[PDB]
């Protein structure tokens, strides 16, 4: 028994996202109690004369209306199952509601056996369904793969309102389709997340580089290890400097070897001498670092501003050219940069990566000036110049969280083989194009 809402506040929240640009309004907001309610609503849309749009909304972190259902219904997804041990899988898992926020997943698993997911996002106030519809990447991805490589099973409400249990061994086409599938094939109501025994503490390290060749070579060396770091990221610093960000996870057993492990790993690096900054803190506090920054930004009215964010996966063979052309060139806010290992990404998923073993996430996490539309416009022009640069020099970059829209652009994004598979999955699972229409891939 779900609740359909026309409360102006619910409609307003469902008509906006973190991007702060796209504002397509639904007719109503649906508040489900369980998966059956979501099935009932989607089934009704599938059976309706006009076939109204239905989109699941997580924490509303989309940049360009990906969770918006124009003139349709937005499903507001955001007792709990205890983590379970499996002798067959050789480890723990936990069943979570599709709308559960990663921060709540973490608190639950830690309080029920000191367990935690292996692969994260930088920000824990994201839904499980939301990140599993993209990839879910952070400093752990190089080793454990993205969050889509750390899920055993799903319950999916298809575009026909059918509840399907899927995994690698049961309805694999739907399971792999949904993973990185941009909400196109169904709403995730359950996700079975892989867990490891959680470390208690983190040795959080930052070091500076003026030489991009040295910075990238050290990042690429670090991701090839396994003695290694548990987290590998980086960011562009305005003086242009490059910051290497690494962590070493530890507990009561490994506390006696953490100092030597860190010193041995750092001694092999080429960072600028005297630029090593170190922090020692609990695991939860490190993982929740972005939420701490959010509370400060909200206090200064600098959180609820437009975010014209651009995320690219750049092949490592083209990272050098990307730099003097972009970081020195086009740019002259936070710019993330770190490499990942493609072998940790299952090629059966809908996720789109460059055709190279090592590729970088290059994240332009820009904030427009509050109440200043011209700031958003200038930042959007900068984003287009970055795409023009990639196109003009033939960098085979792929957009992460793509905001494309044109049919030939989606064809180019996926490539022929992946596009054909994606279209066949849509015909099978959402033939009326009811689901996640805000992604702008298909029409009824
Ligand atoms: C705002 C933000 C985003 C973010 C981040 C930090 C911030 C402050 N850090 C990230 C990181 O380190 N790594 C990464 O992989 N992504 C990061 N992000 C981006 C984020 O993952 C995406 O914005 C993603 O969409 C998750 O956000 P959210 O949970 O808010 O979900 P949504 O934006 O409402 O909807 C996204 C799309 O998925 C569909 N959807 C939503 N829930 C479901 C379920 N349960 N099942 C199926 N599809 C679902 C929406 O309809 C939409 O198309
Ligand atoms: O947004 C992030 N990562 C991200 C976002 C979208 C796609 C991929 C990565 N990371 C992050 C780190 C520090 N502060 C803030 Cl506000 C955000």
């Amino acid at each position: 028994g779900g609740r359909l809402s026309v409360d102006a506040s619910d409609i307003a929240e469902a008509s906006r996202d973190f991007g702060g640009v796209a504002r397509a309004e639904p007719m109503a907001v649906f508040h489900p109690r369980a998966a059956g309610d979501v099935a009932g609503l989607v089934g009704a849309a599938f059976r309706s004369a006009r076939g109204f749009r239905v989109s699941a909304r997580g924490h509303g972190h989309s940049i360009s209306g990906q969770a918006q259902a124009a003139g349709g219904v937005v499903v507001d997804m955001s007792a709990r199952a205890l983590p379970v041990h499996s002798a067959a899988l050789g480890g723990h898992y936990v069943d979570v509601w599709g709308g559960e926020l990663w921060v709540d997943v973490l608190n639950w698993t830690l309080s029920h056996g000191g367990l935690a997911p292996r692969s994260w996002t930088d920000y824990l106030y994201l839904s499980v369904g939301g990140t599993l519809s993209n990839a879910g990447i952070s400093g752990q991805a190089f080793h454990h793969g993205p969050q889509i490589s750390n899920v055993y099973e799903l319950d999916v409400v298809t575009g026909k309102g059918e509840v399907v249990t899927c995994s690698e061994t049961e309805n694999p086409d739907l399971f792999f389709g949904v993973l990185g599938g941009l909400g196109q094939f169904g709403i995730i109501t359950r996700a079975r997340i892989a867990l490891e025994r959680a470390p208690k503490r983190v040795r959080w390290i930052r070091a500076l580089y003026s030489n991009f060749s040295e910075f990238t070579a050290d990042q690429e060396r670090l991701i090839s290890l396994g003695r290694r770091f548990d987290y590998v990221e980086g960011f562009v610093v305005a003086a242009v400097l490059y910051c290497l960000e690494v962590t070493k996870n530890y507990d009561d057993e490994t506390a006696g070897s953490v100092d030597q492990d860190v010193d041995t790993l750092l001694g092999e690096l080429n960072f600028l001498p005297g630029t090593v900054f170190t922090t020692d803190l609990p695991y939860v506090d490190f993982l929740d670092r972005v939420h701490k920054a959010e509370l400060k930004l909200r206090a200064k009215g600098m959180w609820e501003v437009p975010h014209p964010w651009l995320n690219l996966f750049v092949p490592a063979s083209r990272i050098a050219d990307f730099d003097r052309g972009v970081f020195r060139g086009v740019l002259g806010g936070p710019v993330l940069i770190y490499p990942m290992n493609k072998h940790k990404w299952d090629p059966r998923s809908s996720a789109v990566t460059p055709d190279e073993e090592v590729f970088y996430l290059v994240a332009f996490l820009r904030s427009a000036l509050p109440g200043a539309p011209e700031s958003l416009e200038a930042l959007a022009r900068q984003n287009q110049r970055i795409l023009d640069f990639c196109a003009g020099t033939g960098i085979g970059a792929k957009q992460y969280l793509p905001g494309h829209k044109a049919r030939h652009e989606w064809a180019e994004h996926f490539g022929a083989a992946r596009w054909d598979r994606f279209a066949r999955l849509k015909a099978e699972f959402d033939p009326r194009a009811i689901l996640a229409a805000g992604q702008g891939i298909f029409r009824p």
